[PDB]
């Protein structure tokens, strides 16, 4: 069964296999005075892993990179973050102690750095307005616009038909927004038909907190988002 926030003490990782060579990392942190699951994704890139997003936090981060070690073995040597928050971010400095070279979008680094958050070393080319997509080894990487933040991405695993949305993207049971400070209401609708429309085959969707499903979260998250901006 997929790991639920009450399983996962704050500080451990756990890892799913979604499809062959395809997994979600789980790991859980405090916000505002609760604590929250957060996704990212794990991708076999040849004899090298490629990592989209950090476990939330420098701890959880180094209880990945374990995990990963003791459970499939082969080196990370990449990291993308998919935008500036610290469930994407925070970690970065783990990462790349431990060896690991990190990507970001430059506006993503940019909106780190006015955060005061941790920030990705490289800066992915060619994802700087909506609807670009780019290839990152055995991925592809599309800005669909901006939605939960201005920067977010999203990622797709050919391979498997694996879309992974980020924040951008609830879960079923998700019925509220928050935290939408950084988001923008108007435009996460348009953004989300952009991902529907450069994606339609996807049959695993992960979100950035929560269950996976398919591409019925999408329409799930328009909905809530709009009845945010209703009242
Ligand atoms: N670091 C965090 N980010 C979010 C987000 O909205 O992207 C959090 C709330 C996520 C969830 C709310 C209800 C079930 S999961 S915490
Ligand atoms: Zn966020
Ligand atoms: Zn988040």
């Amino acid at each position: 069964e997929y790991p639920t926030v009450s399983e996962i003490p704050v500080g451990e990782v756990r890892l799913y296999q979604i499809a062959d060579g395809v997994w979600s990392h789980i790991a859980t942190q405090s916000f505002d005075g609760a604590v929250y699951p957060s996704n990212g994704l794990i991708v076999r890139d040849g004899d090298e892993l490629l990592l989209i997003d950090t476990a939330w936090g420098a701890k959880n981060t180094a209880a990945l990179l374990a995990e990963i070690e003791k459970q499939i073995g082969l080196p990370v040597t990449r990291a993308v973050s998919t935008h500036f928050h610290d469930d994407r971010v925070g970690g970065v400095d783990v990462l790349r102690a431990a060896g690991v070279a990190t990507y970001a979008s430059p506006s993503t680094r940019r909106l780190a750095e006015v955060e005061g958050n941790e920030i990705p070393t490289h800066s992915l080319e060619g994802l700087s307005s909506s609807g670009d997509a780019v290839r990152f080894g055995p991925v592809e990487l599309f800005y669909p616009g901006a939605a939960h933040s201005t920067d977010n991405l999203v990622v797709y695993v050919p391979s498997a038909s694996v879309l992974y949305g980020g924040c951008a993207i609830y879960e079923l049971s998700r019925t509220s927004a928050g935290n939408v400070a950084d988001a923008d209401l108007a435009e996460w609708p348009t953004s989300i038909e952009r991902i529907q429309q450069h994606y339609p085959e996807a049959q695993f969707v992960i979100p950035g907190h929560g269950l996976p499903g398919g591409l019925d979260l999408l329409k799930h998250t328009t909905n809530v988002v709009k009845a945010h901006t209703n009242r």
